[PDB]
């Protein structure tokens, strides 16, 4: 049950990252500014990164 929060799409799975801090995900080619690959180490989605301070 996990989806991408740009196109709501959960297809291509291979392509699609996954937050560290919560449950959601991106596509990398739904993300802007540009995302060649998926990264290792940590990736935080917009809703994770409002939490920081
Ligand atoms: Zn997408
Ligand atoms: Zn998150």
């Amino acid at each position: 049950k996990v989806t991408c929060l740009v196109c709501r799409k959960g297809d291509n799975d291979e392509f699609l990252l996954l937050c560290d801090g919560c449950d959601r995900g991106c596509h990398i080619y739904c993300h802007r500014p540009k995302m060649e690959a998926v990264p290792e180490g940590d990736w935080f989605c917009t809703v994770c990164l409002a939490q920081q301070v």
